[PDB]
């Protein structure tokens, strides 16, 4: 079930999953209708669901990875598409093999270093590569 806000944007949470505390290195997924780009994992929230919550679901689900939930860096909208996500830092402790979207639609995902990451987001996800500017 999709959820909005009060103007009628999809809410969405996310997370910018680092390999560890130095924050040098972030896991991307497969976009599901193009799996030759890269997104960064996150997706709708539930009803009632704590933001913080919807996050680390939505990263289970699609990057198969667990870890110790950080701050959250923003709140980011996507005018065209009408969606507003939180975005917060996750710091990955557990990489599991056999995740929702590898199991249901074959996702991939890859460790980037932060400067390549903005790199294959810029084209297709600006406002996403926009997650990490700070
Ligand atoms: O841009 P929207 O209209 O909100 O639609 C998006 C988009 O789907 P399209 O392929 O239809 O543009 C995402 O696909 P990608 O970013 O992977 O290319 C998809 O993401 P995922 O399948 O990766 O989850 C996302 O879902 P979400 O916001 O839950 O991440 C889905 O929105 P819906 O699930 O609400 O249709
Ligand atoms: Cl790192
Ligand atoms: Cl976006
Ligand atoms: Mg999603």
């Amino acid at each position: 079930t999709r959820t909005y806000d009060g103007d009628g944007y999809k809410k969405r949470a996310a997370c910018l999953c680092f390999r560890s505390e130095s924050e040098e290195e972030v896991l991307l997924v497969s976009s599901s209708r193009h799996p030759d780009r890269w997104i960064v994992p996150g997706g709708g929230m539930e009803p009632e669901e704590e933001p913080s919550v919807a996050a680390v679901r939505e990263v289970c689900e699609e990057a198969g990875v667990k870890g110790t939930l950080g701050r959250l860096v923003g709140i980011f909208e996507n005018q065209e598409r009408k969606h507003r996500t939180y975005v917060y830092v996750l710091i990955v402790t557990e990489v599991l093999e056999d995740w929702e979207d590898s199991v249901n639609i074959g996702r991939k995902r890859e460790w980037f270093k932060i400067e390549d990451a903005i790199k294959v987001l810029q084209y297709h996800k600006p406002v996403q590569a926009s997650y990490f500017e700070t």
